[PDB]
């Protein structure tokens, strides 16, 4: 997409495009987030993550 940090639905409207149909998992109950999340959400709400890592969770 552009650039920027993709926080909440920004990040799954995006994720969606990355995965398309294989999908990805996002906190289904998590929303306070804990070892995993941070690693979704911060590293690309956080810090501008490539493509290359929103793919990592397609599936």
């Amino acid at each position: 997409f552009v650039n920027q940090h993709l926080c909440g639905s920004h990040l799954v409207e995006a994720l969606y495009l990355v995965c398309g149909e294989r999908g990805f998992f996002y906190t289904p109950r998590t929303e306070e987030g804990s070892r995993r999340s941070r690693g979704i959400v911060e590293q690309c709400c956080r810090s501008i993550c490539s493509l290359y890592q929103l793919e990592n969770y397609c599936g």
